[PDB]
């Protein structure tokens, strides 16, 4: 089993979001519950300019492939700058969160190793 | 533990690459070998014009995010175009090949859900 997608693919899908994560939207372009894949998971994300991926951690490891824009990431207390062609690694429990500080879309790729979003769950920062 | 990289984070690597698949190198970002992570490991890679790594398979599910340029995907003897801002999913042991057929510099990363590339067996076709 192999395929191909891009953001034009899920045109039809609409935006998640939530309360927590204001001017924060993302798709689902890898995962068990859309495509039957199994073993990694991959989502595209958005943060729009002044928008925040708050504090949070979960139990698995995590890795985000910045495509546009820049921002400030939070590693569990030490603010560091990322732009695009920045891949970015987050150990399980490790608590970070994601400033869109810039004018222009902050866009990135994430990955999980699990065959669904769904099956990952979310903690607020201790 | 969280970490940034990029490509100038790894100008001190070298680009290792193999005869059986030439215009192909590739450099590890995010690996145990390296950085003491572990759940997944990234490389970034690059394809030469011309240049295809040739088809081939391993246990682990594997997902490509193409940067640059375009190619086209061996889906086990199913071909498909790529590139740019396309995501690709490839089950365990999916037979898989990728050809450089453009000008540019075919770019991409990988992801697997291991701690390094190095315990990652690829196998050749039969
Ligand atoms: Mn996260
Ligand atoms: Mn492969």
């Amino acid at each position: 089993m192999i395929f191909v997608k891009n953001l034009a693919s899920v045109l039809s899908q609409e935006w998640s979001s939530t309360e927590k994560y204001p001017g924060v939207r993302w798709k689902f372009l890898i995962d068990a519950d859309f495509d039957g894949s199994s073993g990694l998971s991959l989502g595209f994300a958005e943060i729009a300019p002044g928008g925040d991926l708050t504090l949070h951690y979960h139990s698995p490891a995590e890795i985000a492939v910045v495509t546009n824009g820049k921002g400030i990431l939070n590693k569990s207390g030490k603010l560091e700058t990322i732009k695009k062609g920045d891949v970015v690694y987050i150990a399980g429990n490790a608590e970070h969160a994601l400033k869109n500080n810039g004018k222009e879309t902050l866009e990135f790729y994430w990955i999980f190793p699990t065959d669904r979003f769904s099956e990952v769950e979310y903690f607020p920062a201790k």
